[PDB]
């Protein structure tokens, strides 16, 4: 509240040129300072989800030492679109691990459906966010259905604020285990996705990770990350996007111009 919005940003402007909403929070992890706009509404989450779901296999394997090198194999039945990697090894199978760094560094779907079968569903992958604390996080449907992204439907979404504030607890905080987190770390950085998202507005000599979604419908899109910029705390934030017309355009430089206004208002020099 009182370190929340000390230096106001032009949001409201940046999202009527969008035509539509934009969320942001953004938290500076050293003073606890932060940037919240729209920071309370629900936005899908389209394949950001496949970021918390790594985590929640990451979560898993700290009870199970065998789980990540587990092979899966899958029959084409498997393969929805959009599915670079696992496509690769159709004929050969992959392990947890691999599916879980091609689900977030590839946004790869047939792993993100084989893993969430592996978490007990929908449901299984909201009981863990639920388990670190995340009270408004649901998912409810499997790729794609989740990506219908329609107005007014809380299915499959979640808050920026409450995106932000998960992913500190899984990168920076105790909800895994220090292998575990390094690792889920590593692979947000591994990112391949978000290069004209959050990581257009971080300068190239700071680290990154981050897991973007896109809807391809309602001018749905996102990204969340972890940035350590030099010298000072890191910083977690987390921007959503939506829009009222099923055919309206996402777009990714709202997104990058959003976490821009975030740091600036932050006080991070970039
Ligand atoms: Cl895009």
């Amino acid at each position: 509240h009182m370190l929340t919005n000390l230096v106001a940003e032009p949001f409201a402007k940046l999202e009527q040129d969008f035509g539509g909403s934009i969320g942001v929070y953004a938290m500076d992890t050293g003073s606890g300072a932060t940037v919240s706009y729209r920071a309370e509404e629900r936005f899908p989450l389209c394949s950001s989800f496949k970021g918390f779901l790594a985590a929640a296999v990451l979560a898993r394997s700290q009870q199970q030492a065998g789980l990540l090198d587990t092979p899966i194999r899958y029959g084409k039945n498997a393969l929805v679109p959009w599915s670079p990697i696992s496509e690769k090894y159709l004929t050969t199978g992959m392990t947890v691990a691999e599916l879980s760094a091609a689900a977030v560094q590839y946004s790869d779907n047939a792993a993100a459906n084989l893993l969430l079968k592996e978490l007990g569903g929908p449901a299984g992958l909201t009981a863990f966010m639920r388990s670190i604390g995340d009270t408004t996080f649901r998912l409810d449907r499997w790729q794609l259905e989740l990506n219908s992204a329609i107005p007014g439907d809380a299915r499959d979404t979640s808050s920026p604020r409450a995106v932000t504030e998960s992913l500190q607890k899984l990168t920076l905080g105790s909800a895994l285990a220090a292998p575990q987190r390094q690792q889920f770390v590593d692979w947000l950085k591994g990112n391949t996705t978000g290069n004209h998202r959050i990581r257009a507005a971080v300068p190239a000599d700071w680290a990154v990770g981050d897991k973007t979604g896109t809807c391809g419908v309602y001018g749905t899109a996102n990204d969340y990350a972890v940035v350590w910029p030099t010298g000072r705390a890191p910083i977690v934030l987390a921007v959503y996007t939506r829009a009222p017309n099923k055919d309206d355009k996402h777009s990714e430089a709202v997104i990058a111009a959003a976490a821009r206004l975030a740091l600036e208002g932050l006080g991070v020099n970039g």
